[PDB]
DNA sequence: GGAATCGAATCGCCGC
RNA sequence: GCGGCGAU
DNA sequence: TCGATTCC
């Protein structure tokens, strides 16, 4: 109910303290100091005013159970109720006679649930209906309760297998009333093919409910010391109550944790003078002394950042610093357009005008269910994107701190930053500009090229296609609102970004002043990465690592291959078969067919397979997909959407085609990038190894502890991957889920993504330090495995981003470190099960300074 | 040991 | 944790 | 489905 408004002494610290004040007014002067710090400060004012708003909408509909400013209190709650929710089931079990009216509905739950249940809808109730009647208070536990013990019945026995088909659905139902209604919905299903034992559930009468809750007020008052119970108007039985009795104590308790959790909370906002160089661990970015301190890696625990506290690393605080210093500043002209047509539609460029059948029913009344919220979720960033990019529009320059994850990618920690969507990146332009020139204007025509779609042709035919849509560029740039055809590209703002630039070049000429970045995006990454640490000129070539005839499409690459099989399967390969099956659930056992490799090709190049049947499983390899993952992404991205929309007339049994694409897409993909493969495989049974607690049997002892993960970076950055599980967990049908070891699976899979993720870090990280440092260049757009730069350096970060992977893999065998790292830390019985390491190939690292399409 | 079973990237924002 | 969106 | 992992 009362929250304490923290902002009247530690807000007004980061404004009127003096050292805070002392050391950035010394870098930028005293008015961009009070400038930056009442920034700062507001940052902290609209975030305090986030969560209450948040804890003001969580009081409204009776959510405040589920706030981490109420947790702490119910994870010391719980441990006594569960002993008193024992204890009175102990005190009338040994006593003879009939059972008090409410024993036997208690039983039926767990007696960790009726614990949380008993205390989350007593808040629900007094929060925000005012009424501390048992009436409505004793109903809301037993009207819960016996949502929880008949519902929860699908859950536990009977279904344990088949809940885990209709969780995902239930899932996605938002609300207890709609939860509600599936679950009804499911439970009439099971019972119409007998699942859950054929007993349909007898509803308990009102005068159960009520009196099941009154309990759950009792235990409360003994267990714990939340509330205390009070007695109304006692001897008088017209006037005989008593009060819900919900202690003030520790309503002031959850105040002191809402309070301290809302200035923790700020709305991260960019800079106006340079960000505080990164000389620690804490501290910089922003320059304040703050309630929350900016950390340089972001990890989930505080050891974890410990760790970072004394590893001399010069070249990661020197390329983050150089990031930080990029000076951006607002793209007026490209504003100008979004602050006119996001007026008049949610998405500016969605909807432009241009020249068995119940599952279907069902998918279809999903898609609606799913695009209202997305049509929500989009709009309200967007109006967030437009309002900071307006803020700060009239500024000279802005700034944006960074920091990274604990694998080491660059993030920038502003909400608004140059690591948004395309609107974002179209709204954002570098400040420090230079005479574009020829090079400059090439690149810049290049730029344009890849913002609408054209980046599969070679460089001459990407200049081509600007060319001759040269009326078109004029057309658009001279009033954006008269021509639609910006808003028709790929990326749309940032080819309307690339509009403007392109007028004033064919305005002023080769002198122009030009501060558009202009990215270079790697194609694949992590499989470009993987490639080069093996040398694997087959699989580094699919990803433009070498010099090509054109752009090498590695999606279209394993879609020739398997149109390859698909013609071989049409003319050989397995005739249809019947098989007898047996469903698992209903017993019954029937004779269904089974459709040869001839058949299901048939179908498939009936359908027609092109890089887009084959585009996710290559785009998800890397995330650690193989050939059963890529089966539901077969049935989902093509196969559904296909009989949807009038086809799949050839996929008489999809299930079947989609396991054979899977099949065909995976014996292709593993077959092309060789050396891709064989790295997840060797970093998985590495991390399967160290994260065993492997110990003899008779001896019963561990021999070896769960280790964690570890590795360095060849630019200096160390990684700790130490994935942890807790030890129970409470999940609730229709409320919300309530020491730790290594979590030994999310350690294995997660090792190969993670590395190559820490790879393409320092791979970032040492291209921004070279290009700075060989070259002038002082303005850098970077999005993970993307480099922009204005166009005059841009042909130098085109050289030095090759420079760098090509210097890295010639220094660092980054595998055989990694072995060296964790050797030490095996156990004896797991060193003969230990792979060797993954062979070289015949792929020379220097011809990816000639590489055109690498692109990084 | 042996079924019985489970499982098949990071980061941000918003909401429950 | 779950639902949705965006970034790689 | 194919392998690990997990209770027993
Ligand atoms: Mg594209």
């Amino acid at each position: 109910m009362n929250t304490i408004n923290i902002a009247k002494n530690d807000f007004s610290d980061i404004e009127l303290a003096a050292i805070p004040f002392n050391t950035l007014a010394d870098h930028y002067g005293e008015r961009l100091a009070r400038e930056q710090l009442a920034l700062e400060h507001e940052s902290y004012e609209m975030g305090e005013a986030r969560f209450r708003k948040m804890f003001e909408r969580q009081l409204k509909a009776g959510e405040v159970a589920d706030n981490a400013a109420a947790k702490p209190l119910i994870t010391t709650l719980l441990p006594k109720m569960i002993a008193r929710i024992n204890d009175w089931f102990e005190e009338v079990k040994a006593k003879r006679g009939k059972r008090p009216t409410a024993f036997q509905f208690l039983q039926e739950i767990k007696p960790e649930a009726v614990a949380y249940i008993t205390i989350k809808t007593t808040l629900a109730c007094l929060t925000s209906a005012d009424n501390t009647t048992v009436q409505a208070v004793a109903s809301a536990i037993g009207r819960a309760i016996e949502d929880e013990a008949r519902f929860g019945r699908i859950r536990d026995l009977e279904a344990k297998h088949f809940k885990k088909n209709v969780e995902e659905q239930l899932n996605k139902r938002v609300g207890h009333v709609y939860k509600k209604a599936f679950m009804q919905v499911v439970e009439a299903d099971m019972l119409s093919k007998g699942l859950l034992g054929g007993e349909a559930w007898s509803s308990w009468h009102k005068e159960d409910s009520i009196h099941v809750g009154v309990r759950c007020i009792e235990m409360l008052i003994e267990s714990t010391g939340m509330v205390s119970l009070h007695r109304q108007n006692a001897g008088v039985v017209g006037q005989d109550s008593e009060t819900i009795e919900l202690a003030p104590e520790y309503a002031e308790a959850i105040a002191t944790r809402a309070g301290a959790l809302a200035g923790i909370s700020p709305m991260f906002q960019p800079c106006v003078v340079p960000p505080k160089p990164w000389t620690g661990i804490t501290g910089g970015g922003y320059w304040a002394n703050g309630r929350r301190p900016l950390a340089l890696v972001r990890t989930h625990s505080k050891k974890a950042l410990m760790r970072y506290e004394d590893v001399y690393m010069p070249e990661v605080y020197k390329a983050i610093n150089i990031a930080q210093n990029t000076a951006w500043k607002i793209n007026k002209k490209v504003l100008a357009v979004a602050n006119v047509i996001t007026k008049w539609k949610h998405c500016p460029v969605e909807d432009i005008p241009a020249i068995e059948a119940l599952t279907a029913w069902k998918r279809a009344a999903a898609a609606v269910y799913r695009k209202d919220k997305a049509r929500k979720s989009r709009r309200i960033s967007l109006e967030f994107m437009l309002e900071q990019a307006n803020k700060f529009a009239n500024h000279k320059a802005i700034w944006f701190p960074y920091n990274m994850d604990w694998r080491g990618r660059v993030y920038a920690v502003s909400m608004f930053n140059p690591q948004g969507n395309d609107m974002t990146k179209g709204l954002l332009t570098l400040a420090k500009g230079k005479p574009i020139g020829k090079e400059g204007y090439y690149w810049l025509k290049i730029h344009g090229a890849n913002c609408a779609g054209v980046d599969k042709v070679p460089f001459p035919e990407r200049i081509k296609f600007i060319e001759e849509n040269h009326e078109n560029i004029m057309a658009c740039a001279k009033s954006p609102l008269e021509n639609t055809w910006w808003a028709e590209q790929d990326s749309p703002f940032c080819f309307l970004a690339f509009c403007f630039e392109y007028a004033g070049v064919q305005h002023h000429g080769l002198s122009y002043n030009c501060s558009l970045p202009l990215a270079f995006d790697g194609s694949c990454s992590g499989i470009q990465h993987f490639s080069a640490m093996l040398r694997d000129e087959v699989g580094g070539r699919a990803v433009n690592l070498l010099p090509s005839e054109t752009v090498q499409d590695i999606y279209g690459i394993v879609a020739k291959k398997v149109n390859e099989i698909l013609q071989a399967d049409a003319i050989n390969g397995t005739d249809n078969e019947v098989v007898t099956v047996t469903d698992e659930n209903t017993g019954e056992i029937s004779e269904k067919v089974k459709l040869g490799t001839k058949a299901l090709a048939g179908q498939w190049l009936a359908y027609g397979v092109t890089r887009s049947v084959t585009k996710r499983s290559v785009m998800t390899l890397a995330y650690g997909s193989k050939e059963f993952g890529f089966r539901q992404q077969v049935l989902e991205d093509t196969i559904q959407p296909a009989i949807d929309s009038g086809k799949g007339l050839m996929f008489t049994q999809p299930n079947q085609a989609a396991g054979y694409m899977a099949k065909l897409i995976w014996e292709s993909v593993s077959v092309t990038v060789v050396a891709a493969v064989e790295a997840m495989n060797w970093l998985k049974s590495a991390a399967k190894l160290l994260a065993a607690e492997v110990k003899d049997k008779k001896t019963g002892e561990i021999l070896r502890k769960r280790c964690a993960v570890h590795w360095v970076t060849p630019d200096g950055f160390p990684v700790w991957q130490e994935y942890k599980k807790p030890i129970q967990t409470r999940l609730n049908l229709m409320f919300l889920g309530q020491d730790s070891e290594i979590d030994a699976h999310k350690q294995e899979s997660g090792i190969a993504p993670n590395f190559v993720h820490s790879q393409d870090g320092s791979h970032l990280r040492k291209t921004v330090v070279w290009a700075h440092e060989k070259y002038g260049i002082e303005s850098f757009a970077l999005i993970h495995d993307s480099f922009g730069t204005i166009p005059a350096d841009a042909a130098n970060l085109f050289k030095a981003v090759r420079e760098t992977m090509v210097d890295t893999y010639e220094s660092c065998d980054v595998l055989a470190d990694f072995y060296d790292q964790f050797a030490d830390q095996l156990h004896e019985s797991q060193l003969d099960k230990m792979p060797a390491l993954p062979a070289k190939g015949n792929l020379n690292l220097r011809d990816i300074l000639e590489s055109d399409f690498a692109f990084a």
